[PDB]
C-alpha cells in the first residue's frame, strides 16, 4: 500500500545512497587500526551502544526511509557459518553502485554492459581458490591456541592496546566449547574495574543478585533449584471472594494457611540439602526468613536468560509448582559463593561436572572505549569457532583484494566483445578497498594505492598493507588472516541475484508500484 | 552505524567543549586561596549546596548532552585510593584538548597520535623514581605528626589564617583512632566564640539535637540507652518502656531513626531527656567511648545496655543549642570541638579533620610522597617538553601537548591566590629548571618558595593513580563523538 | 551591493558546479552524431553564429557569474598550435572534479593530491612516444592527406552526409600552405549550397562586395588598387578634375580593378563602368591585408599610387556563379605563398557549423605537414593508450598512479561517445573495441557506418600528431586551476 | 545606517577574521609545491590578473569592510628593501591570533602579554644565532650566481617543471644590472610558444608595435628618433621631415604618442621604420641603450640625435609579431623574454617575474643568505624552546608561545610536497639539533636531506624584516578596531 514513488532512474539512485552512506562509516572500522562509533538512540533502549563490528550494529538498526536494511540481514548467515573475521563484504557491494553513474552516458542498455556477472563468477574462482591458506589446528594445542586471526579482528579495533591480551583468552574458551555438544551457553558481562588483566575466566555460570542482606555469606556441595511459578500466594484463579467468617476463631485458620506454605518449602528442601535457588520473577516474603536459618542462599528476580544456560549447565531440571524439587530437579556441586571483583559483587556458579556450558567476565577502566570491548568480544567468539572447522583462510589486511583486482583488469580486453565492458568495472571494485584499509592508519591513500599495487603484482600472497608501517609489509608475520568462507560467501552472494537477472553484471534498479 | 552526529573534527569538539568547562570551575578551587561553590538547579534537589571539593560536586549531576560524565566517575576510584590531596588531576586533562586544535596540522589519524599516551608513562615514570623525599612517620611521632599534608588539604580553603593550627590538631585524632578497630569515632562541629587558640578536643561525644520543649533541663549519673485490642497493645508498650526506665534510673535515651509520640510524654513527666533521629554515624562512635551496648528490641536495658555515668547535659557554648557527652572511662574515641571566626571558612573547617585521618593511614602503608605546591608538576614539565622533540613522527605534537599539560597546574594554583598568573609561571619554571625539588609554588608569597618549610607534602597513592588515570580521560577526546547519557530527562 | 561570502567546502563547490555544467553540453559534441548548439547575444555579435565547435563559442564569451572562463581560455592556446579533433579536454578536465568529495574523505591536504598533475603531465608524455601508432603523413601523401581526421572532426558535425567530401578538399589547403612562411593568410566562408561537389577551391583570395549592378562583368590581365585614402562654378568643376586624374593614370595602366577598405566617391563610380574596370567599397582591411602579401602587394599613398609604386598580379579576377549566389575571386598569385578556401553545403543554418568547423580544420591539418606525424582517428589512439596507461598506474613509484589510473579511465568514455551518437549500442562497442586493440592492430578502431569496429586505416582516418601530444598536456594542467583553487577572490556585482 | 554592531571581544573577531581569511589562500602557495590564483574584479581592470605574490594581489585591491589593507601595505616596504623568496611574513603573523582565544581564557590584562612582543624582538636574535647563514657571494658568482634562492622562489610556483631552468636565467639579469644605477632598464615579456629554453635571453630591448602595411620590412645600420612632441602650411610639415632624414640615412623613427597620417605616406617611399604611439618606458630605457639623444621639435635630427645601429627588425615569434632592438654597444641595459608552457599560469609569467627580478637583485647586494628548505626555521625552532625557560616573568610564556609558531613551518613545507607531514617534523628536528644547518626538508625526496646539495639558499634581508613585520602584524588586531590608509594604483 501506499507512499514513496520511486521508477528506474531515481529508484536506481536511491540504492545508490544507501550503498555510499554506509560505506564511509564502515570504511574507518576495517584493519589493525579502526575507529570506534558510538550510538544513542530513543524510545526502545537504554543508552549508548558502540560496536566495531559492522555487522552487530547493522541488525539492530533500520533508521530511515532508504534501502539497505535487507543487503544487512544477509551478513547474519554469513556469521552463524563464518561471518567476521574483519568486515570487508559490505564495502565491496557498495562500490559497485559508483560505476552506474558512467552508464547512463552509454545511455541505451545497462543489460549489454553488464557481460560481468558471468565474469565475477570468475571472482568465485579467481579470490579464494589460489594461495594456500593454513591446514592443521590440531586440538587444544599449545602455542596454536592464538595470538593470530583473533588478534587481527582485535586489531581492527581501537582497544588492542589491551585487548590483544583479551582475544587470547576467547579461543581459551572454544576449547572448552569444542568436541560434542553444540554451540551454546556461553555468558559475558563487563565490569567497571582497572587491571592489567582487563578480564578474568570463570570455572563456571556468574550471576548479579542476592536474596537479601541476612543469610549465609557461602555454601558448598551447592543443590540449585530453579522455579518457573513464584512463590507468592493469595489470590489463585478463581478468588473465593474476600470472605468474613462467623467469630475471630476461623479467620485464625486463613493465616495458619500461609504457615504450611513455609512448611512445605523447607521439609522437603531439607532432605536434598538445598544450597541455592534461584527464581525468575517476585518472590514471596515468607519463605525468605526461612532460607537464612537453614542456611540457603536464594536469589530474587533472577533474569530467565542466566537460567536457561544454566539449565543445560548443571543437566537441568523440569520446573513447574512447589513440587519441582528432589528428583525432578538435578544440582551440580562444586562451588556457589558471592565474591567481590575489582570493586562490585557477584555471584558466581562453577565446577560444573558437565562441561557443555561456560562464562568469561571482562573487566576494565569505565570508559565508553571499555564499551568497545563488549562489540570486539562478541565478534571474537563467532571467529575462532569458525577458524577452528573450516579448515580454510585467506591472507588478511587487503592482500586478498589487490591481487584479484590485478587478475580481473586481465579479463577486461582478453574478451572480445559485449563480454568485457562490465568485467573491467567489476575489476575495479577490488582497488577501494586497498584505500579503506590506508585511509583509517592516518597514511595519505593516494600514496599507498601505488605502492600497494606493485607488490602484490609480484606475487607475494604474504604481503599486504601494514597501517602501523604506514606502508607495505608481510601479513603472515603479523598473524592476519580471514575465514575462507567471509570471503567465498560474499562473493556469490554479490554474484547471484546478480546472475540470471538482467543476467549478467551491473544490478538492481528499482522494478514496480 | 548512526545516532546524534557529528564527525571528526566536529565530532572533536563535543569532548574539547566538555573539558574547557569544567578547568575554569575546579581551577579557582585550588591552593590556599581557593573558593567555595554553590549550585542552584530545578526539580529533585531542594536549592543551595556547596561543594569545596571538586569531585563531590561533579559526581552528583549530569547537567547537558555534551560528554564528560564518564570522565567525571573515575575521580572517585582515586577518591577510594587516597583521596582529596588538593583537585588537580581534572585539569590537565582539560588542557590536553587546546593542543587537538594544532593536532589537524600533524595532518594523519588520532588513534594513532594515542601512542603518545605511552609517551606519558614515560613522563610518568620519569616524576618516580626522582628525587625520594620521605623517610618516617614510624607511629604517633613527636615531631612529624602534622605540620605536613594535612596543612596542604587545607591550604586548597582559605580557612589556613588560623586554620593549620586546627589541622595540626586532627593527627593527634588520628594516633588514637588507628590502632583498635574500625574507621569510626570521629565527630567534629564548630562554635561561635573565637579566641587565638581556636580549638579544644572533648574527650566524649559531641551532638547537636533536642527531645522536643518539655523535659528536664539536665541529667546526672546519666545512662545511656541505645536502640536498634490494637489501641490497648500500644498502652503496654509504653508501659514496658515506663517500667524497665525507673528502676535504673535512666537519665538519656538515643534513638537513631524517628521517635512514636506516645513515649515522648511519659519522657517528660520521668524526667528523661530522649533524642530523636540521632545520626548513626555519631551513635556508633558512642558504643565504643561509652563501652558499648548490646542494641535490640525493648529488653536493652539494664545488663545488656553498658553505660558511661560522668555526666550528659545541653550546654551553651557561645550561642548555638547543643549536647554534649563527656567524661568516657575508655577514653580511645574522642570528639574535636573547633571554634572559629564565624564566616563559610568556619563550615570549611568541617572538610578539613575529614581529609586529616585518611592521610596518615595511606602515608605509614605508601613510605613515599611528593613535594606540594605544584612542586612536582612543573618539575615533571621541564622533563616532558624535552621528549617531544626527541621523539619520532607521530609522538611529536601528542608528547609536547601532554608535556604542555603540566603546565597550567602552575598556573591555577597562583590565578587563586590573587597574584597575576602570567609572572607566575616564568618564574615558577626557572627554580625547578635549576634543581630544587623543595621549591615549588608559594601563594602567600605570590611566587616561589620552600615547599617543605611550610611542610605541605602530598601522598604517594594520588600521583600514581592520577597519572595512569589521566592517560584514560585524554584518551576518551576526539575518538569519541557526542554520545549523551546517564540519568532520567 | 556587496555580499556572496564563501569559504573552504563552498568555495571548491563553485569550482565544482562549473565543470559539471559545460560537461554536458560538450557532451554529445563528441563523435559522428554530434548535436548541433546554436547560440545568440545582443549587440555587437550580430546575427547567425550557431556552434557546433566548443571551442569558438566558449571562447567568445562570459556570460554568468560562476567562474570558469579562465579554464576556457587555456584551450585556446591548444587550439593554436593543434586545438581539435573533438572537443574532448573540457570533458576530461571537468570529470576529475568528481573526486573532489573524496578529497575530503581523504581528510588532510589537496596540496599533496595535486603534485599528481605534475605526475599526470609526465603521464601525458609517457603516454606520447611509446604504445605506438600509424607512422604514415610521408608529404604531399595522394591518399592518406586526408578523408582522414576531418573526417571524424566533421564527424561531430551533422553536414557529414555531403561535408565529408568537403574535408577531404580541406588538406589541399594545406599542402599550398606548407614552405617559407607560417599558418597565415588563409581565408574561408561558406556560400549555402546547391551543388555535388559541394566546394570550389580557390587558386587565390575570396572577397564578397559589388560596387553596382552596373560595371563590366570580367577582368583580365587585371591590376589590382588598393588605396588608403578614401567663380563657383570651378569648384564644381575642380570635383571635375578629381575625375580627370583618376581616368587619365587609369586608362594607361589598363586597372582592372580598385578596392579600397573605406567609403567611395560617387562621382569615379560613373568611370569605372565606361572604361571596363570593376571597384569595390568599404572592402575589409583584413582582405586587403591577406591580398597584399600574396599579391606583391604596394604602397598605399594618395592618386600618385597606380603604375609603379603598385604592383598588380594578372591570372584571373572575376564574379562567378557560385551553386547559386556571386562571389568575387582574386586568383592566380605568382608567389603561391598564402591562398583562400572555399566551402558550400546542404543548407539548414546547420552548415554554419562548417563556419567554425572549419576554424578547427584549418589548425588541424596545417600542422599536418609541420609534424610530419600522425596518430590513426576513430578513437583508435584512445582505446591503445587506455590499455597501456592501466598498466602505467603501478608503474609510477606512488602520488602519480593515482591520478593516472583515474585519467586512464577516462579515455574509456571517448570510444562510448564516438559510438553512442553513430546509432549503435555503446555496450557492445566499447567491449569489442578492446579486444582489437589490446590484440596489437594499431589500424583497428571505431567504424561508425559498420556499427562495430572495423580497419581505421581502410576507412581512411588519422589524427594530427600534435592533436594528441599538447592535448595531453595542455588537459591536466587546465584541469589543475579549477581543483587546487579553493576561494576565489572576488566581488560580485554581476 | 545601522546594521552590524560590534564591541571589544566582537571587535578583536573582525580584526581576528581577516588574518584567516588571507591565510587559507596565502598558505598553498608557500613553499616548493605552492598555488596560483585568479581574480576578475570590475572597473580600471583590464582583465583578471592571476597573482602568485601574496604582497602584489594584497597590494592591488581593498575587496571588503574588514581590516586587514594596511597590514598588507607594510610588506611592499620589506619588498623593495628584498620582500619575496616565497610569502610567509603574512602567513606566520596570522597563527599569532588563534593563542588570542586562549587569551579570553586567561580573563586577565590583555596588553601584559603585550610584552612578548618585546619578547619577540629577542626571539628574533635567536634564530640569528641558532643558524649557520652563508659564507659568500662576492659579487657575480661563478656558480651561486643562481640555483639557490630563485628555485626556492619559482618552486612555490608549480611552472618549475620546466620553468626552473627559466629561475637560473634571471641572475645573468641582474649582474648585468649591478652597477651604477638603480632599479632599471629591464623588460619582460611572454610569449604564447612552445620550446624546451622556454626563454631567450636578449642583448637588446624587445618592443611590439608596428608602423603600416606599407613600409620596407627590414632596416640596418639603423639611424633611430625619439620625439616628444593653410593647407600649403602641412606640406611643409611633410617636406622638414623628409628632407632632414634622409641625409641621416634614417631606418627607424620611434615616437611616444599619435602619428600624423602625412608623413605616413613618405616613410614607406624612403624606407624608414616609424612606431605609432609607442610607449614612454620602452623608450626611456631605450635611450640609455644607444646613447639617447635629446629630444625635441623638428630641428631634432642630426648630431643632437646619437642612433646606435646593429639591427632593428620585425620578427615572428610563435604565433605573435614582435620588434626586436638588438646590438646595443653600452651592454648596460638588457631586456629578457620567456616563453613557456601555455595556460592560465603562462599569465602568471607576468606575475612570477615581477617577484624573480626583486629576490636575485637582493641577493647580490646583500652578500648574505640563509639555508632554504625550511633549514632555518626548523633550527631556530630547536633553539626557541630552552630561551623561554630561561626568561622572567613576561617574557616566557610569551617567548614559549612565538617558539612553537615555527613548528607549523616545517609542516607546511612538508605538507605540499605530497608526503607524509607527520613523519617529516620528527625527523626534521632531529638533524637541526644535532647541528647541520645544511640539513632541511627535501620535498622531492619526501623525506629530510642535505639542502646544501641542492643548492638552495634564501635571501638574509628576507628574514630580518620578516620577523619585525610579523611581530608589528603579530602586535595585532588586538590593539585598534580600525586601521584604514591610501587610494592606490
Amino acid at each position: 500500500a501506499g507512499a514513496d514513488e520511486e521508477r528506474a532512474e531515481t529508484a536506481r539512485l536511491s540504492s545508490f545512497i544507501g550503498a555510499i552512506a554506509i560505506g564511509d562509516l564502515v570504511k574507518s572500522t576495517l584493519g589493525p587500526k579502526g575507529m570506534d562509533k558510538i550510538l544513542l538512540s530513543s524510545g526502545r533502549d537504554a543508552s549508548l551502544m558502540v560496536t566495531n563490528d559492522g555487522a552487530t550494529i547493522l541488525k539492530n538498526i533500520g533508521v530511515d526511509n532508504p534501502a539497505a536494511k535487507v543487503l544487512v540481514d544477509m551478513s547474519r548467515v554469513q556469521d552463524d557459518e563464518v561471518g567476521d573475521g574483519t568486515t570487508s563484504v559490505t564495502v565491496l557491494a557498495a562500490e559497485l553502485l559508483r560505476e552506474a553513474e558512467s552508464l547512463i552516458a552509454k545511455k541505451i542498455h545497462p543489460q549489454t554492459i553488464i557481460a560481468g556477472w558471468r565474469e565475477a563468477t570468475k571472482a568465485a574462482r579467481q579470490a579464494l581458490l589460489n594461495s594456500a591458506v593454513d591446514h592443521g589446528s590440531d586440538e587444544v594445542k599449545f602455542r596454536q591456541d592464538l595470538m593470530n586471526i583473533a588478534g587481527t579482528t582485535l586489531s581492527s579495533k581501537l582497544l588492542t592496546h589491551h585487548k590483544d591480551h583479551f582475544t587470547k583468552l576467547a579461543v581459551e574458551a572454544v576449547l572448552r566449547l569444542k568436541g560434542s555438544g553444540n554451540l551454546e551457553a556461553i555468558h559475558v558481562i563487563k565490569k567497571l574495574g582497572g587491571s592489567l588483566a582487563d578480564s578474568y575466566l570463570d570455572e563456571g555460570f556468574l550471576l548479579d543478585k542476592k536474596i537479601g542482606v541476612n543469610q549465609p555469606k557461602r555454601i558448598e556441595n551447592a543443590k540449585i533449584l530453579i522455579a518457573n511459578t513464584g512463590m507468592d500466594t493469595d489470590k489463585i484463579k478463581i478468588f473465593g471472594s474476600r470472605v468474613r467468617v462467623d467469630s475471630t476463631a476461623k479467620v485464625a485458620e486463613i493465616e495458619h494457611a500461609e504457615k504450611e506454605k513455609m512448611k512445605e518449602k523447607v521439609e522437603r528442601i531439607l532432605k536434598h540439602g538445598i544450597n541455592c535457588f534461584i527464581n525468575r520473577q517476585l518472590i514471596y516474603n515468607y519463605p525468605e526468613q526461612l532460607f537464612g536459618a537453614a542456611g540457603v542462599m536464594a536469589i530474587e528476580h533472577a533474569d530467565f536468560v542466566g537460567v536457561e544456560r544454566l539449565a543445560l549447565v548443571t543437566g537441568g531440571e523440569i520446573a513447574s509448582t512447589f513440587d519441582h524439587p528432589e528428583l525432578v530437579k538435578l544440582g551440580s556441586c562444586k562451588l556457589i559463593e558471592e565474591v567481590m571483583i575489582g570493586e562490585d559483587k557477584l555471584i558466581h556458579f562453577s565446577g560444573v561436572a558437565l562441561g557443555e556450558a561456560c562464562t568469561i567476565v571482562l573487566r576494565g577502566a569505565t570508559q565508553q572505549i571499555l564499551d568497545e570491548a563488549e562489540r570486539s568480544l562478541h565478534d571474537a567468539l563467532c571467529v575462532l569457532a569458525q577458524t577452528v572447522k573450516d579448515s580454510r583462510t585467506v591472507y588478511g589486511g587487503g592482500c586478498s583484494e589487490m591481487l584479484m583486482a590485478h587478475a580481473v583488469t586481465q579479463l577486461a580486453s582478453r574478451t572480445p566483445g559485449k563480454e568485457a565492458v562490465a568485467m573491467e568495472s567489476y575489476a575495479k571494485a577490488l582497488r577501494m578497498l586497498p584505500t579503506i584499509i590506508a585511509d583509517n592508519a592516518g597514511y595519505d591513500s593516494a600514496d599507498l594505492v601505488a605502492q600497494l599495487r606493485a607488490a602484490h603484482s609480484e606475487g607475494k600472497t604474504t604481503a599486504g598493507l601494514d597501517m602501523k608501517e604506514g606502508t607495505i609489509g608481510d601479513m603472515s608475520v603479523l598473524g592476519i588472516t580471514e575465514s575462507f568462507q567471509v570471503k567465498r560467501q560474499v562473493l556469490l552472494s554479490a554474484a547471484e541475484a546478480a546472475e540470471v537477472i538482467l543476467r549478467v553484471d551491473n544490478i538492481i534498479k528499482a522494478a514496480p508500484r
